């Protein structure tokens, strides 16, 4: 009963929030301090134990679909906001290195963890993202903050990278809806020795998060599956089917 | 590949459109309802299915079919509301299994429940119709009185969860239009008598455009007993029971 | 006897006057409704139907019972135009051995043929219906477009000799209030296929003051197969093939 | 297709010469020659022989039904009329004399049957009708033609006739249309050793007669069938079974 | 006349037949074809009509009642044997599927009904049946010819059956003689909702049959009586009264 | 419902020993007419009688009254015979509507015809006994010669549609332990004149152990007029007239 | 891995009880237990998804068409014992009644299904079979079990059948290699209105049935599929195009 | 009609004697090889193929078309290792799209591989032959060794799923005789790169006696992009790339 109203009141202020940061930028402190309260609300022990025994399997996928949905564009708009503003142990033996390439799918419009991985590994990385306006604030950061590395953000779809077949490892952000559509696409157009992860929430954490899916074993085969309690999305790892 | 793409964006934009005429004028109905027979023939076309099937351009043709199934399933709810209005006003498969002992629920009645009515008066069962707009309660129950008066056929906007006699329910029939019919489906598990059928109506495919698809369910609790594919119906049927 | 009499001249009276009542003026027909509820009731009483029975004099109850079942025929009629004039308005067994491979013709289909679209709606089966009063086929026709367009149903004002598809039909129903109805049964014998079926209604004894009779048949012709006699329902059911 | 026009015509004119006879007498003298005419028509083989040919089982029944109607009605204005004016071989071995009582159901208003059985015979005679005109007009004829003769003529039902139980023959009119249920009453008001002869017509003779039907093999017994070409009415005996 | 001398032979030959069989089991044929012939004669309009004519009505009694003993006793013999050698459109919108429940009274040693509703349905099934032998027998057959099924046969009486108020059908065999003592029985002991299909014959099938009777209207009420003329046996159905 | 049931059961045993008995030896006679006097006291207590409608067996009661009827209706012959035999030998309220006018035919005059002699005597009617055992009719005739050679008492050995005097008879009586009593009173109704009246003997409930009972008549042939509940008596009488 | 050995132990196993079976009739025993624990096989969800996970789809070819073709044969070879020894809601709408006329392709030496739809139908049934020696056994079946019944069994080819135009219904057996082919003939052979039930089986079910397979749009369309987990075969159902 | 019927029997006869014959003794191989000239004629004559497409009976031609497809099949099959042993004992169009960077493998290449032997000399390209019988690769070896020992030719008896460098593989051709070539094509789909192109060697109609038929493909794996009727050669070729 009591999660079911603190995820109506959440939803409530995400769309809020949300509509008035799209009117003014000054909401973005608030929506900050939102978001750090709803991540915390997510990884706490009560409210996730909670969420599991709310057996109203209906009613609460309208929330999730909901609070998915707004969270996921409120995510975006804290991304563009900060971007103006301004201006590999996950893949365990199959980490990063100077002669690998990735791809992140969803790169978004302040490209932390592009720019990271770069300057760590030394890996040519590519994003893509389909908001132009994402495009256009990260590569923008990147010339500010990484303009030595070979890091490329384009607009292109998966299908119209030239390079897709020598890129080594694939990130997928969490808060992209269709990312299991998209993995299917990469079966035909990866090497064979390619790795993925996958970031996804299942359970509380598909509230901030799209969840985690089975897929045709026949094409790519979960190979792990880690779970982070302190982490607001977790992650699993994906190779071709030998 | 293209082609297929334009024909699912082209209804796409007139789903969309007719929705919001029928919406603030209920006499453009018979241009929806035309639509929807087009829709139909393309659907069953087995040439338009082998091309969607080739269709390789995964994630746009997933982002179609929600889109679609979404604003179809709220044009037929519309169309149903329309259809039992003009009657009113003068303006105008699934299991023999079921009997006169039985008593049958359908999840998703409508406003204009045909399907209740028939399944009453072929087989003499009591019938529960659940529906979770109001309107079509509302609607369907007066359709039931003028059509089928004496028939013991129940209307209400109850959940499954709130139904007294749910335990008492031989089979039940799920629309295909319901987004969440599987976890319903679930819900129903320990609600259920331990004989209980379950027809859940689905379409997977180029079906999918017009239907939600079929799912895996938990195989200690329902297993699918039996499928059929219709290839010119607009809907399949697959039985389950319990484990 | 005296009792079971004057309760038959009283339905006799009363319905006279509901008949010319309706026909001035169709408002008054939830009384000729009630009356005919009350009727029914009567038939099926058993008590009734025993001192009926019981009653000896042999001439007044056989004036009695013609009356009866001429009037009754009549305000059967009006009944099911008024009906089909409402919905229209917008102010609101026999045999599985019927399939869609089958035809069946329904003589005395009547303005609200509602046992013509539930044969068609279940078994899928070609249907025609037949009558003698023109208005009867008309608001039937318009009935059947209301409820069933897509099932193959006609509704003609043919007699049984004048169709064209005569030798193509499977099975045959009679409307039970058809008073020349077994000289119809002997007329088909030569205009139908050797394997056809017909069912006729009828009622005997006290139900005849409802009904039209059962008779005798040529034995060289007609062969009574089955016999329903179902004692909380209006009529029975007998079944003929051809010897 | 000419016997259907022809039956026509002639229900028709009965229907009218009926309502012109019952505003004013004079029209009797054309009542009487049409009954001729009818009578001819219906005993004439080609007639005949044309209406059993006609194959409208369901049309012939109405002008059948009709015109029996129609005819009935006719005689009786006929018999009414006659009277204000004025104002056993088919019984073969079962015949009629001075020691036996015959009862005649449809007696009426011009009763020549029963005077001239009477007269013949020298039995006691009893005619019932429903028609109480007919039953005053019968008695009045009666004290005119045959006053001597023991003749009583009653509106009495056959249940309420004291003496039923003497009566040895029993004469049916073929224009009672419930005659066979009056005779399935007389089975327990009756001796056992009565006689009836029904009058009918069936076939062509049924357009001016009431059919005959088929009897309760455990009561009486159908024991003869005259067929007169030449009558406008047949007999059937009945006794009943032994 | 001639349908008493048939009854009487029939009665003579089957009274022999029935010794010589439980005397030696090679006259198993011969009890067969007399009883086909048997079925052949009742169903016969002819014979039908006759013995509804004849009209002694003491007589006719005390052939039926010794006829429908002996036919009865072999009925159960032809049973028995046929065993050894091998070791619901009646009931309309009422029919069996899969989650009913049928008691047929009177299951006997070759239990075919009992296995053709098992197979077609998917019901549970229990027959009943007071000899010993019919039970021992009857079990034995359907573990031969329907293993897998849900078939339960029992020397239990109705009051024993600890599961009778689940019982949705029941049918009765018509050569019981108290079937409708037992249908009294069954009314405290059922469901609100059972369906009783009574077997019977009455007429000339009343000499193969126990008769139909007339029930207390405030229990069971006859909501359909079937008429068979191609068939040894007609049905009543009873539903309890609302 | 267990004693009831162990009682009857012990009857039926001693009383099919005791036939066996008195036929091969008719000096057990007296052993018969104690457990006969034993049988009727048990049948008249009435709490035997609340006890034995109180048991809820109706199949297993419904066996066991069957067998004691038939096995008491021979003994109860036996003991007739006994009877006039030894009167012989020398080792020795139905209806005043009975006149000397009258005529009275008694269907199961038996071998003692006791009754059939007090009618004689006490009306000055004319009596006809019939029987159809030859035995009785012999040791009845010698009996009558005996007792009321002077009275107006004819017994016969013939059916009811054998005597040529049947339409004169004004009374009838039946026995109550005649099995098909009621179908002999069927077939009297055509034999018989207007005015006759049956007087028959019948039990019911636990006196049906010792007696055939009651049964419906057609009412459009016979009319129950009267009926005597007799409590310290082993018969009741209903009185029937033609309807 | 797993998959391929049990074909290879359950083609070994069948070939051998073939050989040995038709050298002595004692074997059937041994080859019915194996013939059910195949059936268990193929309708377990386990090996049903171990098959179709099994991409060595050359080599699961040979063995496929090496079982089909043997299993086909032990069918037979079980019913031709069977014989000797001993001597409709799947159309839906579309059923069998009285006055239809059914034709089953394979009818087999022991032609229980023939038997079971003429008794419950009354319909007329015939059955083909290329084998005489079916032909000869399934007559006599039919002699022994259901000669009241109108089965005709021949060993005419489906042109050859005189009265093909007034069939209504079409049943293929499974385990015949060239059914589509029949079918194609059928087209011109048959009335507009008939309807064919093809038993197929596709995926692991091909072991024991022949596939289904596409048919001409312009002559029969498919107008039903029926997937029959617990079975082990399914059915499609065609009708002639519109 | 029965004429091409008898014809294509007794050559079934023909081909299965022949084959028996030249397995116990190789020197027979010249009438098995002008039977097969003389069968090549009759599959290529116009007026046989008219004449076998006339032909109605359905099932008894594809019985034949099976029969002699396998029976061909395994004759050319022994006159390709007869034509191999013969030449080393001493007793003797797909695609240019072919170059010298390119890397060909061809699908049963033969005990006598002068297809693969053509291609390498022609167009420079590395060619590999794969074939399932070892005695077809042994002896296919010997013919490359004796005729073209320069090139780079590889025989292997390795399916594709073996081959180290299948992803380099520029083109593929499928010999006709292989039953189930287009199953291999489904497999080979994952195991190249994006830009092979494959000829499907194939004979439909009269030629599928003596070749294995065309097939649909899944199309969104393999698309036709290219046929080639030869009316005057005993296989046609289809060109498949991937969609
Ligand atoms: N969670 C939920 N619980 C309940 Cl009780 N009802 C729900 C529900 N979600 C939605 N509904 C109700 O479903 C109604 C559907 S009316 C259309 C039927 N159309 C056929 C054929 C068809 C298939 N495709 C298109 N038409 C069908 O859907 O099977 C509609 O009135 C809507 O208010
Ligand atoms: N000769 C003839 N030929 C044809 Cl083609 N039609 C004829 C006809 N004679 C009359 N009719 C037509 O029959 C119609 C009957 S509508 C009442 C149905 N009611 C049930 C239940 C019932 C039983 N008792 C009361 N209702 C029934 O009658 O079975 C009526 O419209 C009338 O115009
Ligand atoms: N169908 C039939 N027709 C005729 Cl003419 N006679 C028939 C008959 N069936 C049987 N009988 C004869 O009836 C005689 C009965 S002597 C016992 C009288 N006892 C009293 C009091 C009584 C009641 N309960 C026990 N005793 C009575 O039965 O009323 C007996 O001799 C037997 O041969
Ligand atoms: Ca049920
Ligand atoms: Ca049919
Ligand atoms: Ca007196
Ligand atoms: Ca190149």
């Amino acid at each position: 009963n009591e999660i079911k109203l603190i995820l109506q009141q959440y939803l409530e202020k995400f769309e809020a929030h949300y509509e008035r940061v799209l009117q003014d930028d000054q909401y973005i402190e608030a929506l900050e301090t939102l978001m750090d309260d709803y991540s915390e609300f997510i990884l706490n022990p009560i409210y996730e134990q909670q969420f599991n025994a709310w057996r109203d399997v209906e009613e609460k996928a309208q929330l999730i679909k909901s609070l998915q949905y707004i969270t996921a564009q409120c995510v975006k708009q804290v991304e563009v906001i900060r971007a103006r503003r301004l201006l590999d142990e996950e893949f365990g033996q199959c980490s990063i290195t100077s002669n690998d390439k990735l791809l992140l799918v969803g790169s978004g419009a302040y490209p932390m963890t592009l720019i990271q991985v770069a300057k760590e590994t030394g890996a040519s990385v590519i994003g893509i993202d389909i908001d132009p306006q994402a495009v256009d604030l990260g590569r923008r950061i990147v010339n500010v903050l990484a303009p030595n590395e070979d890091i490329t953000i384009t607009d292109q779809k998966v299908s119209e990278l030239k390079d897709i077949k020598d890129v080594t490892h694939i990130i997928f952000s969490s808060t992209i809806p269709l990312k299991y559509s998209i993995l299917e696409e990469l079966y035909d157009l990866t090497n064979e020795n390619v790795v993925v992860a996958m970031r996804f929430g299942d359970g509380i954490k598909a509230i901030f998060n799209y969840p985690s899916q089975e897929t045709a074993e026949d094409k790519w085969q979960c190979v792990n599956k880690h779970m982070r309690p302190q982490q607001i999305f977790d992650i699993a790892l994906y190779k071709k089917a030998a």
